[PDB]
């Protein structure tokens, strides 16, 4: 069922991957965590719909730890996208729809942007889009902390502040929370201060393709108020589904079903 | 300071209002519960700022309770709007900058389409226009318990959900909190079935007058989603403002700072 | 099946009272709040196990408010006892089971003390014998305070800090939380400062009559910590029933349940 | 510093250790848990006041996980005393205080009953001794599920049942939280079935040395309410210290303190 393996891009990233299923690719890219394992319960759900899905560890997370520096420092969403094709072409996967949360959100706005001829449909989440607005303060100052306390004033947060359903986010497991660990601080170091200014959120750029934006059910309204309008006024069908920031964690079922239904739309 | 009476309109409304300040005149419509006790504390930090703060109960609500059934039945927006034109003749205010939420915000709307000539700029929070759209458990099915049941379903209900700040809206006090008891079963039998379908939100409407339109900061998304994809289509300023749905409530300092920027924007 | 009246008493307190059913006496002492209509839903389920329940407002608290300041200021176990022996000699009950929480609870104890002749059992919960019981707040020092903020600081913590069934604790409706919060101040200065040293706790006192000593099986065990350890020192059957500081309105059936079957070992 | 090693018992446990000071010898027990990292803050501050401080993990969990099934199934405080003692005999303590929480409770006293000329004092918290004085699942049945999922309802449930301060008990770090990982399902099947009834709770165990049993501040009544009235009738000093069933991880300081002063008492 479930394959997993390691590979090489020659940017110098040893990725590892998983893949479940056949037919049309969907690609999962990650929140800034990089951790792929928090696809593990939708994906079945997902492939069981007549669906090859894919994901990965992001460079310098978790299983694709062996990476070098410069694709875990000053990460903007050009560079992950770039990276998010390179581990895809060596997959030989040619075209596919790809879901995208925070800054993989980001990933596929770039994706969607710079390489439209690699995209069936996109589906961004709550994308960061300003200096401090993705959990609740400034994530940009966490930077200056010693890495322990990084990791704990993040795992001490994620439950209630994002990823609000304590059995699921725990349900991730204990060898995933333990890579989220290391994680925490590449991420603080690396993702808050550059990834927001550049998602692209142009117009033209987010009508080169088909486009669901989406929103947790359960975010309060400010983190994420301008995804909302900025979609709404150009024109992108912006929705909301259960969950806030991990529907995939919080509510796998419900996060498959609107992959699956947005995806069918656009065969 | 606070100057309070009560008046009887031609409709046969008893109306009990309260009007404080000197300047021009903010009239703060109250939301489904009719309790005008929720702006105490907000009105004097507005009138000291150079304006007269008017507000009311609303007809059937707490001290405004002697009125007509059909003012508190079946109610639309469109009534509302009228009682509200009422009560503002006899208190000759010609013209005037309105606050409203929720129902009330259905008003404002209803005042901007229907009489934008007494309406120097509107100000709707968390308008419902659904029958899903709401942070409750399907209203319009309330109406079929019994009085008690009802007001304590109601009263356990929005101290979470609607407001947020349980000191805050505790605060109240207890003569208001009894007033609001009784007013929550003629708020399930006459407000959540028939309000929603009657709130104009069509772009002409929403464009006769200076309008802007605000979701609380702290409101899950999909409460008032629709809200801000609706206003951000329309091209009416649309933003969050700290609380939920009682904003002068939870947030009184806040809520004054935003009712008396934008006034003074349009003076 | 429920009467209720008012009556006055040699001490010029005007109580009221309310009586319920047919069988041996149960009396129900309310809590500090001295509100009765805490025990509404209780006492339908005791009197149809074959008892004639009576409770009543405590001296200076809700409907008995009209008393001498003497009843409710530098209130003592003692003092309350004499009150309920003079309300139940008008209410010509000769002989009953006491039921009793906090200050009640002391007034039980004070009742199996002084006048073993009167109660066929005595049941007391969470009795304060110290200064400041509870953790968090310091009750000693409400007295302080102006009446609206101490009345916020008691109504808004009660629920979550005493009952901790929201939904069961406002259910007592309207006009029992309009005295309630009217009864606080009056709570702040006469009941914190004076009753904890009062409640007879010595060996002798406490085996004059059968006696059952209870604990909210929720509450944080150091609350009332100090009654465990007195209680089974002294040889007292000591347990929990469901709920913390008001067991009656928060687990109604449970409560109605534990007086019906203790009351039922000592007729 | 902390000196860390592993050495062998007779038993055929592989055991993981730390030690810390020099002075009277003070030995902290784990909980079921088996995970000694819990006593990572306190030991220092022990430590500090002129103590050597010795811990490790119990036999079948974290870093003693490699040992004979026997020593982790069908556990008895008896056995678990024995390997204790087995431990402390291996590190040449002769004689030290001995502080445990749950079934580290049991084996202190299992201690106290069967091994009285090693223990300068005991101090036990939360000791279980009922198959039902908690609330929700009876954790007998835990077992029958599959182990992943056994892990799940674990590490979902005690942060905020057991061990409430998140920010600590997360602050464990998530290397301890992988190994805890490990030993949820091993737990469930060794220690709830067959712990409970093996604590020697008789006056004349409890009496053989001095004894400082102690519960949660915030721990609820019902959950050891039986230790309080155990202790209380044989005598036994009974306090509360701040925090639950994790007072080490979430009162690091106040546990430390603690353990000095009655450890001192008995110097």
């Amino acid at each position: 069922m479930r394959t997993r393996s390691t590979l090489t891009d020659k940017n110098g990233i040893t990725w590892y991957y998983e893949q479940e299923g056949s037919g049309p690719h969907v690609v999962l890219i990650p929140d800034g965590l990089g951790e792929c394992h928090m696809m593990d319960k939708p994906m079945s759900m997902i492939a069981g719909m007549g669906f090859t899905c894919t994901t990965f560890d992001m460079p310098g997370f978790s299983r694709s730890w062996d990476a070098p520096p410069e694709t875990y420092q000053d990460v903007t969403a050009q560079k992950l996208a770039s990276y998010v094709i390179s581990i895809l072409d060596e997959l030989h996967i040619d075209y596919a729809t790809f879901w995208g949360c925070s800054s993989g959100g980001a990933t596929v706005l770039a994706l969607a942007a710079d390489y439209p001829e690699r995209m069936r449909n996109g589906l961004p989440h709550e994308v960061p889009t300003a200096a401090g607005p993705h959990f609740g303060q400034l994530l940009k100052l966490a930077e200056m902390e010693d890495e322990a306390i990084v990791k704990m004033l993040g795992e001490e947060m994620p439950k209630l502040g994002f990823g609000h359903d304590f059995t699921a986010w725990h349900e991730l497991g204990e060898e995933a929370h333990a890579r989220m660990r290391k994680n925490y601080p590449r991420w603080a170091r690396g993702y808050p201060h550059t990834l927001p200014l550049s998602s692209p959120t142009g117009k033209e750029d987010l009508i080169k393709r088909p486009l669901d934006w989406t929103v947790g059910g359960d975010t309060p309204t400010r983190m994420f108020f301008d995804n909302i309008v900025t979609a709404s006024k150009a024109g992108i069908p912006i929705a909301t589904l259960p969950g806030m920031h991990f529907p995939y964690v919080s509510h796998p079922e419900v996060l498959v079903k609107h992959i699956v239904d947005t995806t069918r739309k656009y065969l």
